């Protein structure tokens, strides 16, 4: 009852820990995804068309 | 009647002459329109984005 609610508060802390562990793995994925904040360069278009 | 039909045959020759005169003026328009037989180059995209 109230103890289960207290357990839920501990579970909320556990959920925060779950978010905490997920973020660095997500940060590694972000490092791969951080290459572009704007659309890709039209500079290598020549290389691609030539290939 | 038949003379009007004969006049129509002459008119058909006149229509061919009308097509004949239109084609060189159209050819000048074609010279302006003959620049691209395929989609435009992605080479100047840099110039445009920089401008």
């Amino acid at each position: 009852a109230q103890f289960v609610r207290n357990l839920a508060e501990k579970a909320p802390v556990l959920v925060n820990a779950a978010v905490t562990y997920s973020k660095p793995r997500l940060a590694t994925f972000w490092h791969y995804a951080k290459v572009e904040l704007v659309p890709p360069t039209p500079a290598e278009i020549p290389t691609a068309i030539q290939s």
